[PDB]
């Protein structure tokens, strides 16, 4: 359950309250991640700002 906040900040372990990791960003240069965080709802996406949900180490 060790995730990171943003990119230039990273985070650590956010156990309790949350349960999975979640990244949110959009197209810019080569499919690059801009937002992350540990939460419990990462459903739906879009075409400009897509949200992904991780749940295994390197991401939560």
């Amino acid at each position: 359950l060790k995730c990171n906040k943003l990119v230039p900040l990273f985070y650590k372990t956010c156990p309790a309250g949350k349960n999975l990791c979640y990244k949110m960003f959009m197209v810019s240069n080569l499919t690059v991640p801009v937002k992350r965080g540990c939460i419990d709802v990462c459903p739906k996406n879009s075409a400009l700002v897509k949200y992904v949900c991780c749940n295994t180490d390197r991401c939560n």
